[PDB]
């Protein structure tokens, strides 16, 4: 048996933020995420979700600001993604896909007095649209998450319009998860503190975060680094190119979803 245990914390303030301590927090995040024990083509991969168990399946960051407030979002390891979140007397939840995914959320946030699972799920697509903007035109940065934080703060108690807590997801979610993902977009971060800027990403972030999935199988499956189909991204300017080889995002992807397919049939 494994005994229940309080998921492992990992804590950023934009208060006083710098290149140095948001780089520290996404290090955390990676090494919370994975055993350090699989790793192909020198990018690891992430926990299997199938038999994890619920110890393992979440970490927790967090949050706290200039305002003095805090928030907690959980990340599932098994895709780094945030799941839901904790603020004060509250947590809230994205719509899992699946009847495993719904269980494994009741193991989160377990002392809050209300707990809430949002109709729609925590994609980008939705979220865009609850958002009323694209992630071409949501700006990131310190100041953004700054706000963000304390919008997510609010929300229980009715002081967040719901496009402002999509919004805020929105950056919580590419500032956190896409660059663990990510050591490119963990770049693009780091620039933005450095010169305490906000700006939306632009087309190379954007593709490479709709193709995380589509890359941790290309480079799971690859022949000795060669991928079995090219994958399309697009550079700064909006160009796009191919990609057939995992030599070339080695410097860009930290971690992969953990990918397998059964065998083949073994009779008629
Ligand atoms: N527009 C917002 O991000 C927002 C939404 C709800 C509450 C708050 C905010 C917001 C933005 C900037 C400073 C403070 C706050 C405040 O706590
Ligand atoms: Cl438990
Ligand atoms: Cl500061
Ligand atoms: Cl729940
Ligand atoms: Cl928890
Ligand atoms: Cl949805
Ligand atoms: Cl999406
Ligand atoms: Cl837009
Ligand atoms: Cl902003
Ligand atoms: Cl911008
Ligand atoms: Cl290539």
């Amino acid at each position: 048996m494994i005994f229940p245990k309080q998921y492992p914390i990992i804590n950023f303030t934009t208060a006083g933020a710098t290149v140095q301590s948001y780089t520290n927090f996404i290090r955390a995040v990676r090494g919370r995420l994975t055993t350090g024990a699989d790793v192909r083509h020198e990018i690891p991969v992430l926990p299997n979700r199938v038999g994890l168990p619920i110890n393992q399946r979440f970490i927790l960051v967090e949050l706290s600001n200039h305002a003095e407030l805090s928030v907690t979002l959980a990340l599932d390891v098994t895709n780094a993604y945030v799941v839901g979140y904790r603020a004060g007397n509250s947590a809230y939840f994205f719509h899992p896909d699946n009847q495993e995914d719904a269980e494994a959320i009741t193991h989160l946030f377990t002392d809050v007095q209300n707990r809430y699972t949002f109709a729609f799920g925590g994609n980008y697509d939705r979220l865009e649209q609850l958002a009323g903007n694209l992630r071409e035109n949501i700006e990131l940065g310190n100041g953004p998450l700054e706000e963000a934080i304390s919008a997510l703060y609010y929300y229980s108690t009715g002081g967040t319009q719901l496009p402002t807590l999509a919004r805020s997801f929105i950056i919580c979610i590419q500032m956190i998860s896409e660059a663990a993902r990510f050591q490119y977009i963990e770049g693009e971060m780091r620039t933005r503190i450095r010169y305490n800027r906000r700006s939306a990403p632009d087309p190379s972030v954007i593709t490479l975060e709709n193709s995380w999935g589509r890359l941790s199988t290309a480079i799971q499956e690859s022949n000795q680094g060669a991928f079995a189909s090219p994958i399309q991204l697009q550079r700064r300017n909006g160009s796009k190119f191919s990609v057939y080889d995992v030599s070339i995002l080695i410097p860009i992807i930290a971690l992969m979803v953990y990918r397998c397919a059964p065998p083949p049939s073994s009779q008629f």
